[PDB]
């Protein structure tokens, strides 16, 4: 199923950020798609994205002034976490990986993917990703990672109320994606960063990505809503705060970013060196590279 009728998701030709990250900067949120030849996508990807390989990450990278990257398993891949693996293998150290896993996996198999560079696993609910979120079985293999590994998890507003439980139940710490999806047009202090603070608040271990405009803010870029409405998340918990790109942008055909402007929001969230050393360097740093640290 040839590369060019397959989904593109990105921009081929991405705008230069105004914005030049620090040196050592990490880009904690992005993807490789395939290559479909040499590593297939799950039967149970809900979409077949074109081929977004290590070098054209690497390229993308460059061309935004990162250091390093945080390559996250993509649902396209399911529990095969193969193309993930060699992406970080290519990124000859400047990769660390987050991996989908069988709730089943044995201890062996997890040993040998923190061998690969994977620091955590994660647990999908958005249902037009995923059909299956078994949060028993989740909660299990949560509590059989490698020592140091933390979970990633990616849920809509919505069910925030309904995972509280299974949160407050998982016994390592946890990340979550893009803030849990609140509805940014609402403001800082609106419903959904109300509720979203009150998790943050429950445990101090529970940590967030300040990111994606692009999927949470339907006015299109500048993205103001996002802009006013995270910035004070990311100034009251600086010290559990982390970005990425979210490249190359899985589902987003729609709307699709131009990664200068993705990343020009970094000063908008993060205006003082202090948030953006934290953000960018410190934070993901402690997460993802703790022997460093
Ligand atoms: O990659 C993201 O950050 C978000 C999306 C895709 C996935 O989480 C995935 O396929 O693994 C989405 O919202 O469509």
């Amino acid at each position: 199923l040839t590369n060019d009728e397959r989904i593109l998701s990105w921009n081929e030709t991405p705008s230069k950020p105004r914005y030049t990250p620090p040196p050592g900067a990490i880009d904690a949120h992005c993807h490789v798609f395939g290559p479909m030849a040499q590593f297939p996508f799950s039967p149970k990807a809900k979409y077949l994205p074109r081929d977004a390989g290590p070098d054209m990450l690497f390229a993308l990278r460059d061309h935004l002034g990162f250091a390093r990257n945080v390559i996250v398993q993509a649902s396209c891949h399911g529990t095969d976490n193969a193309a993930t693996l060699d992406a970080i293998a290519r990124a000859q150290g400047k990769a660390r990986g987050i991996a989908v896993v069988d709730p089943a996996i044995d201890e062996a198999e997890l040993a040998a993917l923190h061998e690969g560079g994977m620091r955590g696993i994660r647990f999908n609910f958005l249902k037009r990703l995923v059909d299956d979120a078994p949060k028993d079985k989740f909660l299990e293999v949560a509590g059989r990672l490698p020592a140091g590994w933390h979970v990633v998890i990616y849920f809509e507003a919505d069910i925030l109320e309904e995972l509280r439980p299974f949160m407050d139940a998982i016994p390592v710490p946890i990340v979550i994606d893009h803030m849990g999806r609140p509805d940014v047009r609402q403001g800082p202090d609106g419903a959904d960063m109300k509720a979203f603070r009150r998790l943050l608040d429950s445990r101090e271990d529970i940590w967030f990505k300040a990111t994606c405009p692009d999927r949470l803010d339907p006015a299109g870029p500048p993205w103001d809503d996002f802009a006013r409405s995270v910035a004070p998340l990311v100034a009251d918990y600086a010290d559990r705060v982390i970005w990425g790109t979210a490249w190359p942008h899985p589902n987003m055909q729609d709307a699709i970013p131009d990664d200068g402007l993705v990343v020009d929001m970094i000063p908008r969230i993060a205006p003082t060196p202090e948030l953006q050393h934290k953000m960018l360097v410190t934070n993901p740093m402690r997460l993802y590279w703790s022997e460093e640290m």
